[PDB]
């Protein structure tokens, strides 16, 4: 059977908001030595109001009490050959998002609880006395929050690795559809709800309010306080030691929603939505592992079209089998300003 | 917390329709010798094509690849005092649906659905033994709508399972909820093609032949061979049965209303319909004249014994909760049945 497998974590005092057992799904693939470790994403909570409101509204994302015990795994973490060409045969890790703090949480003491960080850590403990300890490949991949998750994890988790005295398994990074800009909005607005509070400003409250850590190597490189800026892919993204292949549409659903565009068309907001792609464009610039396509999208490496879209007449698996390969085109970033220009864009 | 935690069945070739392993949920309380069994209803299929619809629609029926590893007990089930005063302190399990076959199904052998109802709880309770059912006092088979009807199938069977295995110093008793049913005309006719629709006779002369369904021996020996059917309807098989079971059934349960093709969207109510109606609960208060131990209110409703607000119903003053803690001191009046047939007749009716 192909269903990945539930496991709750078996140490205590690492739980999702509610307080109930974290978790990961994991299908073993015995005869293989690539891993690859799945961040769930889907937004975050900044404050009291928000997170009860998401409570009611999201509890999947904040408490481990309705998982179901299997997961069929989807796109990259897919096992069938022609959804999954390259990677089918890995063993796979689904690890849940239940801490709305875009995995940054790292105090193990609670409220809600915010523990993104030490859930990762101690995933990785409990796979290492299941097979991990044998790995070539450990790719730490994510999807939005997840995504984010990987940029902020990915490091700590090639230290925890080698400190625990496994040096040999090479950690890389693939963050999808969690490369943000802390830009300008489009027209200002207060920050009152998750979906519309400014890139920035969320940040610096989330941090605050969930104890979040940040990179090491990124932190350092700006002031006591100012640790927000590491949530932000083209500044977390230099100082980064294991390599990160990064996906990102070039006109992000979520980056829109926090810049506060709302979809008819007004003039001085077709400028706007032609700046923001040719900023994240020159973000891209010097990142030679990505894969950035000119659509208005949210996510991609476990939908399972995700082998249809293409940059430059390559697509994605392709890509990372490409850079999978450097460790066949690498660098695939769109130049071409406008949304649906490219024909593989999903419906 | 006092949550019920999953366990699969050991043995591999006892499944949900799909293949998937069956199981139950349990909660162990070491200081009782009470057990309360929880059979879980949601319908059943016929034939192929509307289980096909039903895998599509309600896949969470058919498998458990989407069951939680835990489940908190509600009513009957809850380990809240509040929730629930009489039983709080059980031995609980939940017994999940994915057989939709009301708990008939006998056949291992079976590319097809398997439809095992019948042999999960005889499963269940086997490996229980080894858990402390062995030490037990009471055993209390319970379920709601299918699986009411499942206790009625099935309540016998785990009595003779348990005295066959040399523990006959458990007590088998049965709470059948939402599981007692009507065979009667509908109120406007429709073809036997839609699931929730199909009339109740008809559906259940389908599935047994489909499920290869089992019914209980007492009820099988009262009519022609291959007119089993009558054995899933409450008033046909109970007068039969060996273990006591208390009945609990509104009198104008939706789903007889459904298998009756009667729609109560609103707007004015024609003197036909009102006619229909009127007679269900009548029919419906009759079958239940010689059941001592019964609870009916007359409302619009379906289930209730693992419902939260199951403690605030009442008929004629007295609770459920109560009228069941009355029926546990007979083995405080037990047969508790409205006269008023229509729906809402009854204040203390669910919201
Ligand atoms: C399941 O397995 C047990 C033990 O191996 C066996 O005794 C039991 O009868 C089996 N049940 C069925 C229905 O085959
Ligand atoms: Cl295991
Ligand atoms: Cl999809
Ligand atoms: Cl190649
Ligand atoms: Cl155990």
């Amino acid at each position: 059977n192909e269903d990945l497998r539930l496991h709750l974590l078996l140490n205590t005092s690492v739980t999702c908001n509610d307080g109930s057992p974290a978790g990961y799904y994991l299908k073993e693939s015995r005869g293989s030595r690539r891993w690859l470790l799945f961040l769930e994403g889907g937004w975050y909570c900044f404050n009291r109001e928000n997170c009860d409101s998401r409570y009611d509204t999201m509890r999947r994302l904040m408490s481990s009490r309705d998982w179901p015990r299997t997961r069929t795994g989807t796109g990259i973490l897919s096992s069938q050959p022609e959804e999954n060409p390259y990677w089918w045969n890995a063993n796979m890790v689904f690890i849940p998002y239940c801490s709305s703090d875009v995995w940054s949480g790292a105090s193990s003491k609670s409220e809600y609880a915010f523990m993104g960080a030490l859930i990762i850590q101690e995933v990785v403990r409990e796979l290492l006395g299941r097979g991990l300890s044998g790995a070539k490949v450990l790719l730490l991949a994510g999807s939005s929050a997840g995504g984010t998750g990987v940029l902020l994890n990915v490091d700590r988790v090639a230290e925890q690795l080698e400190k625990l005295g496994y040096p040999a398994i090479q950690v890389r990074g693939l963050a999808d559809s969690g490369w943000f800009l802390d830009n300008k909005q489009y027209r200002h607005t207060d920050c009152v709800d998750t979906i519309t509070c400014a890139p920035t400003e969320a940040i610096r409250r989330g941090i605050r309010y969930w104890n979040g850590v940040v990179p090491e190597r990124c932190r350092r490189q700006f002031q006591e306080g100012e640790e927000w800026n590491c949530f932000f892919g083209y500044k977390v993204y230099p100082t980064l030691r294991c390599p990160v292949f990064v996906v990102q549409w070039l006109f992000d659903e979520a980056q829109l929603t926090v810049d506060n565009v709302h979809l008819p068309v007004q003039e001085g907001l077709r400028l706007y939505i032609q700046n923001l792609g040719r900023e994240l464009r020159h973000t891209l610039k010097d990142v030679p592992a990505s894969f950035a396509p000119a659509c208005l999208s949210h996510e991609i490496i476990i939908r399972s079209h995700w082998t249809d879209v293409q940059v430059k007449g390559t697509s994605l698996p392709r890509a990372l089998h490409c850079w999978d390969r450097s460790l066949c085109p690498v660098h695939l970033v769109d130049s071409c300003p406008w949304p649906h220009c490219n024909p593989s864009c999903p419906t």
